[PDB]
């Protein structure tokens, strides 16, 4: 499952909506993809399971991956507590795209986001990994759940994760 296509179970409000199907972009970003893919199967001992999505803006993006302090203030890599930003090849185009949360020039840890609208704004900043290639309607149900504030009171929990 080296280069495998990744899945979250998703649940709503306590309700399984489905799965998203993740492409990564090791063709581009290896060191990145490697990094969430074995954060979804758990490999390590810790990752993506039972982690929520704790901002949402609608028209903007969905943000999660802090399986740590589950409310935005924590994650952290498999290489450790952050690790360096691997290149901006792959720029914000197109709705549902992965891209790592950050907080400055080489601070990524475990939290990403999921586009929902191009983004170009973001291109050098953060790093493009992958796209959604299943699940775009819980992406978009998602999203309807959201404030312009990123503030959402819907529960959206990674109920299960890894490869398919």
């Amino acid at each position: 499952s080296h280069m495998a296509n990744v899945f979250f179970n998703i649940s709503i409000n306590d309700k399984p909506e489905g799965r998203i199907v993740f492409k990564l972009y090791d063709e581009a970003v290896p060191k990145t993809a490697k990094n969430f893919r074995e954060l979804a199967t758990g490999q390590h001992g810790f990752g993506y399971k039972d982690s929520i999505f704790h901002r949402v803006i609608p028209q903007f993006m969905l943000q999660g991956g802090d399986f740590t302090r589950h409310n935005g203030t924590g994650g952290k890599s498999i290489y450790g507590e952050k690790f360096a930003d691997e290149n901006f090849q792959v720029k914000h185009t197109k709705p549902g795209l992965l891209s790592m949360a950050n907080a400055g020039a080489n601070t990524n840890g475990s939290q990403f986001f999921i586009t929902t609208v191009p983004t170009s704004w973001l291109d050098g900043k953060h790093v493009v990994f992958g796209e959604v290639i299943e699940g775009l309607d819980i992406v978009r149900k998602v999203e309807g759940k959201g404030s312009a504030s990123g503030k959402t009171n819907a529960t959206i929990k990674i109920t299960d994760c890894g490869t398919v």
